[PDB]
């Protein structure tokens, strides 16, 4: 019938360029595990669709002075796109304005430090102040700090919201980088899929300390009264089953390892 | 306003008869999981309710022959109850037939030894003979391997289907008996939250071992339709986020467990 606006986001190893992009076309320019699943669940809904990668770059959050949605949870409530299929947080706030299937991955908030830094928990984040620490702007983990009552996620949140100069990046790749080049001075707090991708690249000098500080799931998003709502939940699910999701987790991670 | 019927089943930690239960009344008969985790979405969608045990002790699985459900699944299915709340596995075939909610807890299929037994993998069992190995006889676990596309997974079905005597349990307390008296001849297949509490459990001999198979969910189960539907899916996203069902988990599992 219509070709599907799916609403995507650039983030290792989801939704990536690939290195002959520029020579490329469309849905061909990108590879990632979402371009693979994107593939699946129009093939077992029976849709044609076109990946756009959210114009604003943010995942999403509601703006608590107009209350306008951004990032791709935006471009869903206020009819630019059909579909985000991207690693995209299942949350109350969220599924209160759009619906979500079924999980397609775990996840859990994680700290990334540079190697060697001297941080085993958030705890000892909150201990100190000699390390910097931050989050993703617009995004599950930012939400996550500024809602928590846990004495220690309060802490950490009370520092990081007035911190100078600000500790919140706009995107993960900035996160990274700062990690990166603060010779141990920054440690950053993102979802355990991303930060595991990265501990096993080049130049392979992060890691992942500790354990997760949540247990959730990404989905993927319609907007309500979406007619794909139901064959999308039952798609996921299908593939999970079929063991398709695994394959494209070893796929995107394991198999992508550069660090032995 | 009625009274909403609340299909579970006796399932440890998740529900259980507490010791002074004869001179108790309603739902003050039961502890556990499911029990604090019913009071929790009750309070938080507003409604009455009452615990029921299912009348057949099954989780869920339509008769080949009759096309017929039984267990919790059959009690919503067939109108006997308003929801399902208990550990129940978010699957397609469920899903096409009645309504989950987001997972309140993740899970997959597991393997349980008895301490010493020469196995670390279900590759390792599907290459051996002496030591037995089972699932339980009407639920999830069963369903993956006799659907499954896996070829490993194919050939351990393969095995379980045709082996005499029946390496089929009905409960998972014989599961547990069976592995603790056959001095690690039989290998039990279960979910990961059952085999961690276990593993909890005096006199502390059995195990989980490898990875797990799979990665999946419980979920609160509605019929469809219910007028139920979105209230519980919010409210199970609202207790995640706010800690609640890892302090449950912490509390049933590992807070008063017997092992050190
Ligand atoms: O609905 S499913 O059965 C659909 C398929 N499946 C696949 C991969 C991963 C999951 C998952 C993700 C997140 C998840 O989140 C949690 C964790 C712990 C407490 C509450 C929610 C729980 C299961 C998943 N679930
Ligand atoms: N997955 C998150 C973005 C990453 C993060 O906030 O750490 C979201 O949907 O907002
Ligand atoms: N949670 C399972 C029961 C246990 C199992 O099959 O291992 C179900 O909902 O069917
Ligand atoms: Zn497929
Ligand atoms: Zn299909």
């Amino acid at each position: 019938n219509k070709t599907v606006v799916v609403t995507t986001i650039l983030e290792s190893p989801y939704v990536m360029m690939k290195k002959n992009h520029e020579m490329l076309e469309g849905n061909e320019r990108y590879e990632g595990y979402c371009v693979d699943l994107a593939a699946e669940i129009a093939k077992h809904c029976g849709f044609k669709y076109k990946l756009t990668i959210v114009g604003d770059g943010k995942y999403g959050a509601r703006d608590a002075d107009t209350k306008i949605w951004n990032g791709m949870v935006g471009e869903l409530v206020y009819g630019k796109a059909d579909i985000a299929i991207a690693p995209l947080t299942i949350t109350l706030v969220r599924e209160e304005v759009i619906d979500f299937s079924k999980p397609f991955m775990s996840l859990g908030i994680s700290i990334m430090i540079k190697k060697g830094t001297p941080i085993e928990s958030a705890e000892d984040l909150s201990k100190q102040t000699e390390i910097a620490y931050g989050t993703l702007d617009s995004g599950s983990t930012k939400e996550f700090f500024r809602r928590s009552k846990i004495a220690v996620f309060d802490k950490m949140w009370t520092y990081m919201r007035s911190a100078e100069p600000s500790v919140f990046v706009r995107t993960t790749a900035e996160g990274v980088a700062r990690v990166r080049k603060s010779k141990g001075k920054y440690a950053y707090l993102l979802e355990s899929t991303m930060n595991e991708y990265i501990e096993q690249r080049k130049p392979c000098d992060t890691m992942k300390v500790g354990g997760n500080l949540d247990s959730k799931g990404y989905g993927i998003a319609t907007p309500k009264g979406s007619s794909l709502r139901n064959a999308v939940n039952l798609a996921v699910l299908k593939l999970n089953e079929q063991g398709l999701l695994d394959k494209l987790k070893n796929k995107w991670w394991y198999d992508k390892g550069e660090c032995g």
